[PDB]
């Protein structure tokens, strides 16, 4: 029993940081097969970044103004082209410790690991998750661009995200591993609205699932709901519309605990209405949405 | 910006993980140069696990007995040796992957990433503190045993927790990699006082320094206190007192965000005699303590 935001193991992540340098620039870069994955904003300087010509600023770069370094040892560079707002760095050498990987661009709502990096060298892994918004609530200082976010199916990894940029708010914004920004963000010091981000509805709730699995039960009351009453209620908090597919992904979860779906939507509508009461669930006091069910199902059975 | 509890990068411990056998029984060890650590609770069947005399019980085994699989390759057992409540495999195989280490006994209020570990294969990594009562909590199931606790400074990785057991409490047990408990429990079946846990007021604080960092500043007021005043309030709310030690370790948190520590501790204060009022400190509606002044330094640095 027992219940963490738990990271993927990060080993197999660790062994494809490599550091990007260009000119003054340095930032963390992703080492693939023969290819080093990086943020293109590496061939900026601040004074470009207000409103940058990356075509432009890409053409005054040549492979040799580009250094990687892996660990120790420097990457000969034969090749650079941009995709998107990454760009990708042909080098000479197939990187040894590339494991089976896949890019996947995931969906708001879905979780992922990050492994934090600074020049090339991982500092930490942390569990979150994409909001509904396409920010991410991650802990990144100046140089850890290049930082990636995935996830583990057994031996394959599956490269989710890549750190770009922190916006004015405090919050994160990056793209998948082909460059294409989650959300509708810019890599360009500009004024961004991050959009208004809801609670991930089926996250909590099977959250409440993975409480009731670990003793938690004090909230479970003798109520039960409809979806289209539950949803009065959720739009009410800023909450996403549960559907029947989310029912059904909570299935294995309802399944475990033989508490139907909406029972327990019966007493998220009363948590949300009382609050915890100074109460916690699995040692919070606020309603934790950074679990998937898949991810309450995986921590629960030991999935490795 | 951001403020994530952070694991350590799992990959050297990743590769120290074993699986052990002993009869019916299978859980994780530890394979650092010839040597495989293991909980010695391995030996014992459900029967013996009320009063085990575990000398006896490895009287009856041999060398043979003991099943050390290092991913699929088998390790050919020389020795087996107990100490304290640890098992010591000597193997005819140094571990290849075996990174600089150090075996340190932490201290109650420290924190340490754990790498949770089923049939000597990792499925997860989270960070976590030992409580003052010298228990974890922490996300284990059966077959969790031998999943260790690190931190890391620069190449070391120094192991201090090896997972043993789950009190019917829902807490975690467990020893340093001599085998010596953390606590008063022991390696039975039978009933075990976890103690009173108190919050550990130190890491409270720091984490108060993280938020002020970290832009969330609400709680921050127009008053100070004394420490013999601090501690009033420490006492009825069952905080660890506050020492000048304490004081002089967030010294470098005081100095980074120009707040004294005292100052900060009215702050603390006036939270713990009138809550958050619905409001939250770095995605909290609770005041966290598993964040050393350490750790908040650390992350807020970038330290890689
Ligand atoms: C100086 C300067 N030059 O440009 C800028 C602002 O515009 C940008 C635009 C882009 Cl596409 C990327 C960046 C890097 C960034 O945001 N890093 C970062 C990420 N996560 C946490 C903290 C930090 C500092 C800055 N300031
Ligand atoms: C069956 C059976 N045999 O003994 C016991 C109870 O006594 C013990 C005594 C010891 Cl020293 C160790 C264990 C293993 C254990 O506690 N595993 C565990 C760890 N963390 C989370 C979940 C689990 C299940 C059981 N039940």
């Amino acid at each position: 029993s027992g219940f963490r935001k738990m990271a993927f193991p990060s080993g197999k992540v660790e062994g494809c940081m490599v550091q990007v340098t260009c000119g003054t620039t340095t930032l963390n870069g992703l080492w693939l097969d023969d290819v080093v994955y990086c943020p293109r904003h590496v061939i900026c300087t601040s004074e470009d970044m207000l409103n940058p010509n990356y075509e432009d600023l890409l053409i005054r770069k040549s492979n040799h103004n580009f250094l990687v370094q892996a660990g120790n040892v420097q990457l000969r560079v034969i090749g650079h082209s941009m995709q998107n707002c990454v760009l990708k760095l042909k080098v000479d050498t197939a990187n040894p410790k590339t494991p089976k990987y896949k890019f996947v661009r995931i969906q708001p709502g879905q979780t992922f690991s990050v492994l934090a990096c600074y020049n090339g060298s991982p500092s930490g892994v942390y569990q979150c998750a994409m909001r509904p918004n396409f920010t991410i609530k991650g802990s990144f200082l100046n140089g850890s661009c290049g930082s990636v976010g995935f996830n583990i199916d057994y031996d394959c990894v599956s490269f989710c995200y890549m750190h770009h940029m922190e916006l004015p708010t405090g919050v994160h914004a990056g793209t998948d591993l082909e460059g294409n920004f989650y959300g509708p963000f810019v890599d360009r010091q500009t004024a961004q609205a991050a959009g208004t981000d809801t609670t991930i509805t089926v996250n909590v709730l099977a959250w409440l699932y993975a409480a009731v699995i670990n003793g938690d039960r004090w909230f479970l009351n003798r109520f039960t709901t409809t979806l289209n009453d539950f949803n009065l209620v959720a739009m009410k908090y800023n909450y996403e519309p549960l559907t029947q597919d989310h029912v059904d992904i909570l299935g294995p979860l309802s399944a475990q605990t033989g508490i139907a779906v909406l029972d327990m939507c019966a007493s998220l509508k009363e948590l949300l209405q009382n609050g915890m009461n100074g109460r916690t669930i699995l040692g919070s006091a606020l309603l934790e949405d950074e679990f998937t069910p898949f991810d309450v199902v995986r921590q629960c059975s030991g999935v490795t």
